């Protein structure tokens, strides 16, 4: 009785979102342009099967996968979206689950702030940041959600709205957490696309 | 709806709490003598909005910040106390807190241990110690407390108090812990001290 | 106040279990056919006493020694069982508490999963992975239990019943995982060897 | 040991710090973080230790602030901060008249590697965000720009000048080792320019 | 300009054995490899020309960047692709690109070499303490271990032991001044990669 | 099969008693098997770096010492020996230099590229300090410091033990492995002062043993 807690489907991966999380994946990595399939299923000790059965349903590779007690999380990566979804059904087949099964995302912190300054700018630059620099007088879009891969959707929406800079997506764990930056008036368009893409 | 889970003001950084404040922050560096004011909100995505508000409300610095979920922390540093208090000041109106409706501080947590031993020693020393070396032989005082903030006022008052060597002092997370070491009677001097600190502030 | 939550007697590291905690150990170091107890204990504040006092009480050695709010951990290693048997009946003593005052283990998962792919054995190797490597196109056994510290008597008498490869034993925190990998054959004797060692501490 | 024991291996003046270099030197540095506009003087020197020399002197001759000071295998550097161009002139001025020196006995960068290349490759990109990178990210199809200079010290003056010069992205400026490395990355046109800059900032500290 | 590159480490490995695959997979930044892929490593100087190269290589065929590190000194990259040619052609393509071949390769020095019996217990845990990204050595097994210059050439010595003999790999630490392998297990396994080894740096030498 | 020959004995220090600081640190800071104060202590470096292995083998075979540190680093390769007996240690050393065809004076002299006392450390001095990968204990701004700088590295261990025997001071750092080898002590000026003078005798009386 594993049970499906997230599942986020990314039908092409913007190219910030590529090359950030092509810098902290840890296992194959992606390239823009990818399709990206993240799941998330109860207990987490479940999430080396669903693994298993994921890769040897097609030629998807395993870009991440993390076990904690409750829940474990897994980021499959392929250029066709065919084979990605592909796996991404064998799995749900597998586990009798379907994707209307899993938890909705709900935004618990959504707010632009301006003109970041020096001090502030280097916190963010250097704790845990896996994505671009931050400047000082720079806007900034800080966005957190449960479960957190949804994060991940919210992101690609983003970029392909706006003319930002991704700093930080954070996926992992039970909260999601995404922080953008750049001029103030894209921002507030990155914003908007954010959050109206967890809003389905 | 933000809101004031711990506040924490240090009128003048004592020197070890200050080389060892200054050893991990990541943010601007503290110096012997700066006040500093340690806050943490909840939920912890406020603490960017906080911070921003404080580091325009005057020329304080910020040293530290950390997001979790349920809270976050900052750390604000300035050599004249009433730069530091008035970026506190600013922030407690922003929000619509103050002072008083702060969490008090719970002690989980409190012993003197006469003459480490060796191993016990190299474990102190290597697991995250940000402060200078336990030496077998020494005694030592560890403390316990929720809100972890605290902890940095009975750190400076024990110091203020006392002879004796800063090993650890986590002010991050739930949960705050401060390791000192020295002589028996010193360190129970600086037991006392840190003590009275939290004491004060659950009274206040 | 001071609650005895796991105890784990070893009464001789197996040649892998013992190169793997000597990876991980911070404290003094173990070796093959080394006599090792792991105690957890609560508060985890406790267990500087409860190690001072261990120390104090015979010839054993520290190998790890790990605070968190709830509880405590660390590990005692010594060539000669009576000399680390001897450490843990004067911790018990002191604390008043007893073997069978410990938390029973619960187990919340047992596989195994034959022919690992690469992608998956990459991971596996590099998150955290502090045993030997796995191969893809080995059969893995990964167990999870609670408390934490029992996985160490799974993978011990895991290593005595078969021949396979330890990839990881996660023995910090509050969930124990053992991650075995081998030839089908064998690793699912060691499955059943590990569950073994886990029940008769379930039933002692 | 004798001021005359140390060499000058590096010794960069940055009149007005731009954003992303502070943004990154912030980042990177174990001292104060600088803020944009402020100058920097970046020195290096041999022996490792006698940097420590260099900077108690720094230090009481005025309100420099200490943004970096680092020892490395070999070699020992230091970044000093303020917003007026001249207290920082000024504690440069009275560390090289305490060991003997001055700004032209500074060893001459040698340029060991220097390149554009055009249209980056997805594998190529993710590769460098990937290998210890601490500025912003580099994107497949990008031009890139690298500069590998010894000592290492000037790829610092060579990375402030191509941000003044053109519109580019600060992947990493590594001014710590036995070379310097500088990798920025944006559209070709821009990263051009921002090479020229570079050059030209290497080339002048050597005709001096 | 490429006059400028010194050609330190060039070594084709045409089929990677399973552990030294799993051990590429575990140690490097880039693309993993599968066993039995074939593998080009790559060291030159001065370190950033390892970009030129690098992008000369992936230009010119399908093979993915496995490896690609700029160190103190030097830059190394790995190329990887399961059928010999595709690496083979984007290997050929560099060479001509920065005028250079095979044969012009640094050779490599062996500054160190030798079999050790029985290690013990202390001695043991200390190699399992010290940066490792291998397998565990057990007190009690022989181990063998080299160190080159330049550091690449290990890599071939590591795939050819592993070929030859039944073997724990430990670590194969193929950049820096010098690279080095070490490999452990029964005492007459362990002579037989040792002598592998050794034959694969004489065969470098000799080509 | 390399020979003995091939291998430079960089550095041969013997410590009768490790000092309490010092003992503390080379626990925290080593990879094998912590030592207690007093403990005798003998580290050695050589080259090539991977040689460290075949010394580490013949020390441990010869007797009952404890391996407290190996490693192989750029270019070198040290180890430290323990045991609470001073012949025990000793014994090790000698199998050891016969087994390799060498002997104490064979190891190569210490040059001293750097050395000196500062006076009143500034707080920013002081900080960044702290700040530099420390393992040992914090300084703090006003104190003078005493700093040395030895090639070959292992040395300013010898060095290290010797001032802690001297005066009371603070260790900082004592990084004695590397290209160069790096002694950082702080404290009041007079005691500080104190501890660079056994410091530097030290290093002297190992050229003229």
């Amino acid at each position: 009785q594993i049970e499906l807690r997230t599942y986020v489907f990314l039908d092409s991966l913007q190219p910030q979102l590529a090359a950030y999380m092509g810098t902290v994946s840890r296992g194959f990595l992606p390239i823009p342009g990818d399709s990206c399939l993240w799941m998330e299923v109860s207990p987490g000790m479940a999430v080396h099967r669903v693994t298993d059965i994921a890769l040897k349903a097609s030629n998807v590779r395993l870009g991440q996968m993390i076990v904690e007690r409750a829940f474990g999380s897994l980021a499959l990566y392929h250029k066709d979206q065919s084979t990605v979804l592909h796996s991404g059904d064998v799995v749900l087949d597998a586990i009798g689950s379907e994707v209307r099964k899993r938890t909705k995302p709900s935004t618990s912190w959504t707010e632009v702030i301006c003109a970041i300054t020096p001090d502030h700018a280097v916190l963010i630059n250097r704790q845990n940041r896996s994505g671009s620099m931050i400047q000082s007088g720079m806007s900034m879009f800080i966005l957190e959600t449960e479960p957190a891969g949804y994060v991940l959707k919210a992101a690609n929406e983003a970029e392909k709205s706006a003319n930002i800079t991704i700093i930080d997506v954070k996926a992992v764990g039970a909260f999601g957490r995404l922080t953008l930056a750049g001029k103030e008036g894209d921002v507030e368009e990155a914003a908007a696309a954010a959050i109206r893409a967890i809003d389905q």
